[PDB]
């Protein structure tokens, strides 16, 4: 708690156009890495356009930290294989949630974040003040693989008692 900013709450919402690991598709579940945290989503069945809308919740202690998001192809009886890795900055998201928002009009973008060659975003990914909230959008090309999306969205919880922003 006396290092806790807040939570980070990730929302895996969905994969497009994913790789096929098995014959003609995929049974894809996302790993999301940061520090020493390790999350899961649930494996979606034969779809290499899953729609998780999944919820992953991580504690944050560092605004300078990197989340990591790896896609596999669940097999049953075997080994799961790689379907390609992204990762994003949390900085421009941290910042933002620390400039003085209440005011804002609903709908103002705060910060976009342009795609470059270093980073793994397909389009550029607004920072934006929307119904009381800040949330992050991101489109992420993967990596390591022959195609696919993941798109996300970042919230945010604060939770008393903590370091917080
Ligand atoms: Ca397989
Ligand atoms: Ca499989």
């Amino acid at each position: 708690m006396d290092d806790l900013l807040g939570l980070l709450r990730i929302r895996i919402k969905r994969g497009v156009n994913l790789a096929v690991r098995d014959i003609s598709s995929s049974d894809p579940y996302v790993v999301v890495k940061m520090g020493k945290q390790k999350l899961k989503t649930r494996v979606i069945n034969k779809d290499v356009n899953p729609e998780w809308n999944e919820d992953l919740t991580l504690s944050v202690t560092d605004s300078n930290l990197t989340v990591l998001l790896t896609v596999y192809d669940h097999d049953m009886f075997s080994k799961d294989d790689k379907m390609g890795d992204a990762e994003f900055e949390i900085k421009p998201y941290i910042e933002a949630l620390r400039m003085q928002l209440d005011g804002l009009p609903s709908g103002t973008i705060v910060t976009t974040v342009k795609p470059s060659r270093r980073n793994c975003l397909a389009e550029e990914s607004r920072v934006t003040w929307v119904d009381g909230k800040l949330v992050q959008d991101l489109v992420l090309r993967l990596r390591h693989v022959e195609c696919g999306e993941v798109e996300a969205q970042l919230q945010w919880i604060d939770l008393p008692g903590s370091k917080g922003l």
